């Protein structure tokens, strides 16, 4: 209930929303029902439009207009925008030379500059460049600020779901936002777009920027905007804001056009009737900027416009159904379009069975355009799994398509021509970022990045402090003149052993066995060297990384590698060591084929055997430093080591094989050297997060050895690849991977053929940031190089796509 019987005289868009059943007269009152009688009235005038005209200048100030063109206009904060070009001569903002901004120029009783967040819905990054020509405000900002030429939404690249990320740094699955319609079980309720159950707070997880900014005592106002309330309208409210008292007055303030984005789904991407949503984007923001110059705020504010995802090209013609696969398809609830979801259509049917499901939708017909996953099997880099709202089953679908369950779902709902919600890697799905004000630099580019770093970015700008998030704070510093967060390395909390030879071949019973029984003073000194890690300095590059956690290991050194062996897991966390262009790939010499030799540096009790894998009939084993990759024959027994051993379901060993056996050496040919760091994963619970023993479902049959979920590799070398992996002076470039550890290659539909033709594509799909290898191991990796930590912060948040430009 609303009495909506009183009055907005006075209390148009007040900042403070008043409690039922009082009427309101906030700028989200229509979206629920609830303004006062007389709102539109005194609150949304339009007469006589939103420009001013060479004969209002001066007018008598008739308070019916929608904007002044008054002599008292300025002072009641009130203007028309373009008031001061009109009636006094001066320039729009767009038409004056960009000049840097080196220092806030702010009025007297500003505290520190405002933030104006322009958020723009569907605008895809490659409409800065290829509508460039009609968006001259837009441009301006772009060319004269911080830019980057795309930044990357999360998954779904729905609207919800990044708008949600955009407002708190976290990951759809830790905010709750997992998409624009859910269910959630525990609450026994759905979550969709159209309605009022997406108002109820239960939802929203997290702590978004304008209650990170209401807790710390900056004021937020009002961010969101009831829909029929017009741009210039908005645009207007925020110019008024900015007028109150330094007491009453918001630091922080929000914009949001649901525009291109509403216009993109009917025409396309780059439907000609997409110009004009272009044109208009561009006069609200050209609005904006021209009323900060006659408040004279134009080289006060910091401007961050910002997208939430693209857009592609979907029709409905191209459309899967599941009905074309399944026979049970009335068992089921899919949720449909760019990405699919799908739970049992009953709790009581237990004849529903996720196994089968997945079975009928994998690879079944040759250009299938669809993907089934058990959601833990997703790529890592998409975190898209640890929520009670994402169903098991996850379909991830080809950009352009569209995944539905019956023919009638489509057209008992071609309208559409545009859509978005693919992989968040997708050129058509990336977004836009522009930085313009006092705190942002000149001029200047960064490279891409992702939607998630935000969140920390605006608090600096704020000077709050951020609510715990998914970005690594630093890592956008380079966007920014100063307020930058110098961030300190997180300390080391387990320190290695470094063992030395302990232990007699007779003490250890793994059932191992090696033709290894072959006989100089010379060279003697030389594997004693290499085992107390004198080759180190060239197989571990940036220093060991550091164990942030509680734990038992070992530093082993050794002619080729060096690893970090962890007692506790019998297998190491990390092996590093160095390719360079000139190395050769031989291979493993006959009699060493099922050769596996004891550590003697390495108790038995702390060490893995051979019996294990040969009882375990599933199981298989492989290596962390490749055998093939060896310098000499003699170091190859180094390689077979029971202290480089790993768990390898058969299926996995030729994803494996082919990639230290080709692919190691291919990268380093291609990069001039390359370091690599490999390791396991263990992430049962699907969180992200390293697992600790009690959370391993898994073991080598009839031993304590734990199956990894994933293998991890870090592959860096000189950005500048004029100078080799081991002798770069300056910044590095990596790519990594976490390949999923699967009994089967179900995933790649041409895994029956040669290695050479599916194994790349598999890795390709499963890229990753070091970042997200660093969260699901405990390590922190890149402690001593000579650079800066937070170039090094922006490197471990790189992600190596694999789309064209
Ligand atoms: C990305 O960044 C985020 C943010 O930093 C990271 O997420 C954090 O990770 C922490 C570790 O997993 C986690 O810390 C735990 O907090 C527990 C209390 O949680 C509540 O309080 C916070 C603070 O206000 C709040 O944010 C939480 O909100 C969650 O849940 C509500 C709904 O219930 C949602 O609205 C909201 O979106 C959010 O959901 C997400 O998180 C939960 C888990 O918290 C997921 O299940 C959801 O799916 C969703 O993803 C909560 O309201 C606290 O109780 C924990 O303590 C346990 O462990 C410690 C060890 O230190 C130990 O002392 C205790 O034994 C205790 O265990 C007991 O409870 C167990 C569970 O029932 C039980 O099994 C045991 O037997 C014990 O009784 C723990 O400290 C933190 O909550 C989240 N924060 C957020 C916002 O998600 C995320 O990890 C990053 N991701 C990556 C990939 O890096
Ligand atoms: C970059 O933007 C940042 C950053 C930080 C804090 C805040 C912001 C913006 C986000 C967008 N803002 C909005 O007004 C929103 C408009 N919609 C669409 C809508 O309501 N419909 C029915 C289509 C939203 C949906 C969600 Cl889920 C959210 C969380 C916000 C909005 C303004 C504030
Ligand atoms: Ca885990
Ligand atoms: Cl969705
Ligand atoms: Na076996
Ligand atoms: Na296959
Ligand atoms: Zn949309």
């Amino acid at each position: 209930w609303t009495a909506t019987s009183g009055s907005c005289k006075g209390r148009c868009f007040e900042l403070q929303e008043v409690g039922p059943p009082d009427c309101r007269c906030d700028n989200l009152c229509k979206s629920y029902s609830s303004c006062c009688h007389d709102f539109d009235e005194l609150c949304l005038k339009t007469a006589r439009g939103w420009e001013c005209t060479k004969d209002r200048c001066g007018e008598v100030r008739n308070e019916e207009n929608a904007c002044h063109c008054s002599e008292d206009c300025l002072s009641r904060g009130d203007c028309c925008t373009n008031y001061q070009v009109v009636c006094k001569g001066e320039s729009h903002w767009v038409d004056d030379d960009c000049e840097e901004i080196k220092v806030p120029e702010c009025p007297a009783g500003f505290v520190r500059p405002p933030l104006i967040i322009f958020s723009v819905d569907g605008f895809r990054a490659s409409y800065m460049k290829k509508g460039s020509k009609v968006m001259p405000n837009i441009e301006k900002l772009r060319s004269c600020g911080t830019h980057a030429p795309y930044m990357r939404p999360v998954y779904p690249t729905k609207t919800f779901p990044n708008l949600y990320t955009l407002a708190t740094g976290l990951y759809p699955e830790s905010h709750g936002i997992v998409g624009n319609s859910m269910y959630d079980p525990v609450f026994d309720a759905s979550f969709h777009l159209r309605g009022r159950e997406k108002f109820n707070h239960r939802w929203w997880g997290g702590q978004p920027l304008w209650i990170t900014a209401t807790k710390q005592g900056v004021r937020a106002g009002t961010f969101f905007w009831s829909v029929s309330i017009p741009h210039e309208r908005r645009i207007l409210t925020i110019l008024q804001w900015l007028s109150l008292p330094d007491n009453e007055r918001p630091s922080v303030y929000a914009f949001y056009s649901e525009q291109p984005d509403f216009s993109g789904h009917k025409y396309g991407p780059f439907g000609p009737e997409m110009t004009n949503p272009l044109r208009e984007i561009d006069k609200t923001v050209g609005q904006l900027m021209d009323g900060l110059k006659q408040l004279r705020l134009h080289r006060c504010v910091n401007v961050i416009f910002v997208g939430d995802h693209g857009m592609e090209d979907v029709t409905c013609d191209r459309t899967e159904f599941l009905s074309n696969y399944l026979t049970n398809v009335d068992d089921i609830t899919l949720v449909p379009g760019t990405l699919g979801r799908i739970r049992a259509k009953s709790i009581n049917n237990s004849k529903y069975d996720p196994k089968t499901i997945i079975a009928a939708l994998t690879c079944k017909k040759p250009d299938q355009h669809f993907k089934p996953y058990m959601k833990q099997h997703l790529p890592k880099r998409l975190h898209y799994a640890n929520n009670r709202r994402i169903e098991d089953i996850h379909l991830l679908v080809d950009r352009r398509w569209h995944v539905a369950r019956k023919p009638l779902d489509v057209y008992k709902k071609c309208f559409f021509q545009g859509d978005h919600g693919f992989d968040n890697k997708v050129n058509s799905m990336q977004t836009v970022f522009v930085g313009y004000g006092p705190t942002f630099k000149y001029r200047t580019k960064v490279p891409p990045f992702e939607n998630i770093e935000l969140y920390n970015v605006m608090c600096d700008l704020l000077g709050l402090k951020p609510a715990p998030n998914n970005g690594t704070h630093g890592s956008l510093n380079h966007l920014l003149r100063t307020n930058t967060f110098r961030p300190t390395m997180p300390d080391e909390v387990s320190r290695p052993n470094y063992p030395g030879i302990m232990y007699l071949q007779s003490e250890f019973d793994l059932g191992c066995t090696c033709d290894d029984k072959v006989e100089n003073k010379l060279e003697e000194l030389n594997k004693r060297l290499h085992t107390k890690g004198s080759t180190k300095e060239r197989h571990l590059l940036y220093g060991r990384p550091a164990v942030l956690y509680r734990t038992s290991y070992d530093i082993l050194y050794h002619t080729d590698f060096e690893s970090g062996y962890s007692e506790i897991f019998l297998m190491p966390l990390w092996t590093s060591y160095t390719i360079s262009k000139q190395a050769e790939v031989s291979s493993i010499p006959e009699h060493l084929t099922n050769c596996v030799r004891p550590d003697v540096r390495v108790s038995p009790g702390f060490s893995q055997n051979c019996l294990a894998y040969k009882n375990d009939k599933q199981m298989s084993y492989g290596f962390l430093f490749p055998p093939y990759l060896s310098s000499s024959p003699e170091a190859k027994y180094d390689a077979f080591l029971v202290t480089n051993m790993v768990p390898m379901y058969p299926a996995f060993k030729r994803v494996w094989a082919y990639f230290q056996r080709v692919l190691v050496k291919k990268y380093a040919s291609e990069r001039n050297g390359v370091n690599v760091i490999s390791g396991p994963i263990f992430d049962y619970n699907y969180d992200g997060l390293r697992d600790t023993e009690d959370e391993i479902k898994q073991y080598v049959e009839g031993s304590s050895i734990p199956v990894p979920t994933h293998y991890y590799s870090i592959i860096t070398s000189c950005l500048d690849f004029t100078q080799p992996a081991d002798k770069c002076d300056g910044p590095l470039s990596v790519s990594s991977f976490i390949l999923p550890h699967r009994p089967d290659n179900d995933e790649s539909c041409n895994s029956s053929e040669d290695e050479s033709k599916w194994v790349e594509e598999l890795m390709k799909m499963h890229t990753a940031r070091v970042r997200d290898i660093e969260h699901l191991t405990g390590l922190d990796f890149y402690r001593k190089t000579s650079r800066s930590y937070s170039e090094i912060l922006t490197l471990k948040t790189y992600l190596h796509t694999y789309e064209s430009e």
